């Protein structure tokens, strides 16, 4: 939208223009331009900055890369004081011009091409349930003589108890309790419904909100899905809102995906599905209305599920959620059944919405390469024709060791994680979906990440091990 | 009303809709929808949602369940920000689509149908008179160490002595002390009228409001009563616009039955009366003016009260309450003039208002299964011609051992009312309303609840036993 | 000491007799008899007493076992206000009284047996140098809403900001500053002194002391080596001596391996050498006066390196410590220079005292235990005439990536070194040493210690993921 970019300046008076785009980790970046510096050239060869100091796009040398507007992402930032318009970028090679190997849009955009191009089908859909959770008051830190965290939210069971200012009115959701009590105990509609007011004035389409199992806040904004690229835009902007709304309602949100313990993680479970000429190449007569084709994808999506992890679980945190008893699956199975299984086969009236949930991902994924991740891996158990196996309709989480049930599962720590995509690189590297170095850097900064939380004593360990 | 719903939406300009139902202990759960996902098949197929994180609908596996809108139930929601709509749901089998074994709405539907089907009446009636408090500060809790609970209102007695910011203004009720003083000894007039306007807003009908008996804010709103069905909906939208008026007037609410010792516990009674054809089948000329029915109805309630405990006083809490002095019964017999008598026949003029009040059921119940229970065991006790013996008419709470009177008694405990409706469980099943795991379910639920309270140490041990 | 024992319970006016045995994890535990109590069959039948309620050694049904006194042991309790005599027992099993096979006393013993049965050598030596730190007040703690540690030391350099009653006399040791400087750098000779005393006083012979590199209080106290079993019975006494005398002194002692982050974690290194008729084995002309025998145990030490973790480096804190840096050796080689070796060559003018220091063993490890994992590792690469390669003689930390130098290292986390002493639990059956059920028991109570630490979130999360 060149040309209908420049008449939304003059409809909504805008006066700044804000650039966006998205780091390795996953965390939205963003740069204000007035709108007078908006002119003919800025939509064609974009403009210059720094990436040096970004992480893994290091290069302190030669990372002087070009911010290239996408005319279509456009749209008014709805909590900016003065009128701005916000356009997501790509980030380009300095001349060359064609996409930075380590530009996660644009390594998203490639997978997508990659998709039509094996002519295997010609749009994935993504539909991501992406939780988190609402408190009033996070602190946290670490330093030589200690570390430690503290939440507070007003809906934390362990207020039941707490003083208050004008008097404690008591209506809390207890642990795991915070399943669609009707308000007072859900102190967060009026909330929820501005964020999807919002999403939706931001482009999304929500299909739903409501509260979410955890005490404290945990929350759930349910959005329609969308071509594989455009939904990891939308989860930013998802995000974004969220993270906002919250902040202007003097709450604060956190997409970690397991804050508290003891208390059903936040996490981001991924709706998928292949389309060719508007037929859904999902749906057939093999288990539960799917198709061959669905099965394979199935079949890939398990045998990367470790190197998929270091995409969709980047956090050390990640796989503190990753436990039996919280709605958390570990066992790399199907089933349309059986909710112990990772992947999960949505039961559906017509074959138009036939698709397969992948459960395991949580929030703190980068949405590009966890999704780019998740459809490679699903093009390759296709090309290879690699078979899931039998659908798994037995006992939940330990029924199993009958047997001592060692079925495949998802990556038990993040070194793990990360030394799989390291071996299993090759699907990703595919039709030069992901090079060598992004996914070398992308390594090498979750590692240090790991080194922390590895290297730094544990609150627990002294409770465990003072007295030794 | 598919048709009516869709013209209400424009009407309001609704954004959103709030899908409702409620869960097996009774508390009504939601879910929000933005109201354009409202459609035509919307109606006559529902949404897809799963129960297994709900109280006893569990089924990590199985319990992928359909919400059924039912277009009649909707209404405005007052409290709201955003224009939303409610409505009330079932819960249905998936594919099937008939309606779930553990929805409680559905069982009060089966019930109300085995009613017409054996003929006995075409329609059933209840009126309930919920009781409740209204408290400034609330604050409990349980720990290894310990254990708490701490009341506090304006009008608290306790309160006489306390030092307020801007001074004591000292007009509060004494134990007991709170029914009917003119203000300022009732400090919520306006607050029970708003609770009456809106409720009258929300389709119910209002009768009137008073204070109530014990200090520290007890309250009532008498309203109108419906077909049974109906009623136990109107019971939900009462607690919702109490707990949530009393939110907004910065007061919380609690339809526990018994919160403090030692001033007459909040209940629940029951104004029950069958009809056919416009006639009230309830009116004859044996006792107090009621048809032989009537006393077969008594006489089932009667026979099956102990059973019916365990769905109209669900709580351990419940038990507090049932003690004499509080205006409490916890005699088993009828009559019109000794108020020591559970059932109370209501004396009045015409015909056409003769009915029975069963007093025993407290707030904590599930308004569906305790009014099914009571529906049933009437029936149980037509159909089997049970003889309610002859009425109470002598002395009120303890006058009685003097032959040491041992008539039927409501359960003494809870494990005991649960037991109870382990063994006497057939009347339920009767018409295949009640199923077995539908009850055993519940049983199960109850027990937990009866096992942390029966586990964790009272303050009143340690007064009682410390120095032992 | 039958006889002795009963003379010295005359001579002190003896009281009480405080029994003293340790258990799986290697916290030593206690039991008082009166004096009285003590008798001549009570030394060869020891006392009965239930072990069900000690970790590992559950078995709510057939667990009766038996304390047995071990004369030799005696020693009065220089804490004790009563006059009591100490005496350490040895867990038997009951009737048969030929010792509990997760005794790890009796497994301690086990391995001696077997070392003089393979006629390898007559007995073992260890010398530990197990470090601590002093504090003067810790806290910790985890819930649900968060979890914390706090540490603080009159030693602190973060005091040196800090202000105090009587007023700032700031002379603290800085970060790795902690080594020998004069008081009152140093505020601790007083305090190890006395340690010293007490140590000696009840048996142990203590050949220095001193502060040591870590700010807050890390402290020293070197002793005089031992036969195996008699040594890591001197490390109770140790660790008890050490607690005790800081308990007293107003401090508060920790044997934990890496309490605080950035500062050289406490570590217990192990020197070792076997010996047979006077004469010491070690000793030879090979490497560094070293004999072919030596090699071949520092061969078997580097072969079963990662199993032996499990019993040297049982917590997961253990692993915190375990990196470059901090004087703490990951690297499995041996060598005379290089300090960047796990195994380092004493350097000393006789050959008397030949032998080998194993660096990585830290505090936590329980003595018996761990001593036996590295005798029998070391027989095994005796027996197997395991050669250790060549001598590591180049650079320390991290010089060695040069061509990424991967050579043997320790076990990375806990999950690792567990796992290794499932499989290679082989060399410590030997001679039925360690038995089965003894190890898969070991491995059962630190997996669930290793869940804790692994499922509950670590602030750094926050840090390092909230804002995701
Ligand atoms: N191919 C597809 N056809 C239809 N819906 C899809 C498809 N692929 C993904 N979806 C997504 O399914 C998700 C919504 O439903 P939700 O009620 O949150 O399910 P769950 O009960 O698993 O949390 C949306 O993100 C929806 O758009
Ligand atoms: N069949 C019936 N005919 C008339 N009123 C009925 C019938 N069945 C139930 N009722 C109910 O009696 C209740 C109201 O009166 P209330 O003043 O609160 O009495 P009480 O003095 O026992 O507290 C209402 O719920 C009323 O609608
Ligand atoms: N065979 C042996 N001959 C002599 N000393 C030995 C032998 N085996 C172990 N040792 C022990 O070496 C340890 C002491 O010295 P220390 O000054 O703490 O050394 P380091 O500089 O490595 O910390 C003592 O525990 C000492 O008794
Ligand atoms: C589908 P659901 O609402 O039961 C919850 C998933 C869980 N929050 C997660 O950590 O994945
Ligand atoms: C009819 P009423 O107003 O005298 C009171 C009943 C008593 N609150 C309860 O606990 O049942
Ligand atoms: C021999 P040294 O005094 O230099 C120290 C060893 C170190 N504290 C550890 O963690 O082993
Ligand atoms: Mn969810
Ligand atoms: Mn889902
Ligand atoms: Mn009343
Ligand atoms: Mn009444
Ligand atoms: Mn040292
Ligand atoms: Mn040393």
């Amino acid at each position: 939208s060149a040309e209908h970019v420049l008449t939304m300046l003059n409809e909504h008076e805008v006066k700044f223009v804000d650039l966006r785009f998205t780091d390795t980790k996953g965390k939205e970046q963003h740069v204000t331009i007035p709108a007078h510096q908006v002119n003919a050239e800025f939509f064609e060869e974009g403009k210059m900055f720094d990436g040096s100091s970004i992480g893994g796009w290091k290069g302190i040398n030669e990372s002087d890369m070009v911010l290239m507007p996408d005319a279509s992402t456009a749209v008014i930032d709805p909590f900016f004081a003065d009128s701005t318009l916000i356009i997501r970028c790509d980030i380009l090679e300095p001349g060359t011009l064609q996409g930075y190997d380590r530009d996660p849009r644009s390594i998203a955009k490639r997978a997508e091409d990659y998709l039509r191009a094996t002519g295997i089908a010609d749009t994935v859909l993504f539909g991501p349930e992406p939780e988190f959770f609402l408190f009033d008051d996070i602190r946290f830190g670490a330093s030589i003589s200690g570390s430690h965290v503290a939440i507070d939210d007003i809906e934390g069971a362990w207020n039941s108890s707490t003083k208050y200012e004008g008097g404690n009115k008591g209506h809390r959701p207890g642990v795991k309790g915070g399943y669609f009590p009707v308000p007072p105990v859900d102190s967060a509609q009026d909330i929820r419904s501005e964020m999807c007011l919002v999403m939706e004035q931001m482009g999304l389409v929500v299909e739903a909100h409501h509260h979410e199992v955890a005490t404290a806040g945990q929350n759930e904004v349910a959005t329609r899905f969308n071509t594989m690229t455009k939904k990891a835009d939308e989860i930013q902007i998802y995000k974004y809102v969220v993270h906002n709304v919250a902040h202007r309602f003097g709450k604060t949100a956190t997409f970690m995906p397991k804050p508290m313990f003891g208390d059903n993680g936040s996490g981001m479970h991924c709706h998928m599905s292949l389309a060719k000429n508007g037929t859904n190449l999902f749906s057939g007569d093999k288990y539960a209305g799917l198709s061959e084709q669905a099965l394979y994808y199935i079949g890939g999506v398990i045998k990367h599920a470790k190197a998929i992890n270091a995409l969709a679980n980047p956090t050390t945190n990640s796989y503190k959620r990753l436990v039996p008893g919280y709605e958390a699956p570990v066992m790399l199975a199907y089933s349309a059944r059986n909710r112990s299984a990772s992947i999960r086969i949505p039961v559906v009236a017509s074959p138009k919405a036939r698709r397969i949930e992948v459960r395991f991902p949580d929030p703190a994924a980068n949405p590009y390469l966890c999704f780019a991740a998740l459809l490679m891996a699903g093009l390759d158990g296709i090309k290879n024709k690699i078979h899931p196996g039998e659908p798994m309709d037995k006992n939940l989480y330990d029924l199993p060791p009958e047997e001592a049930k060692e079925i495949p599962q998802v990556a038990g720590s993040l070194e793990e994680a990360l030394n799989a995509l390291d071996l299993d690189r090759e699907f990703l590297k595919a039709g030069g979906v992901f090079t060598d170095e992004a996914i070398d850097a992308y390594i090498a900064l979750r590692r240090e990440e790991d080194d922390r939380v590895r290297m730094t004593p544990h609150p627990v360990e002294f409770e465990l091990y003072y007295s030794v």
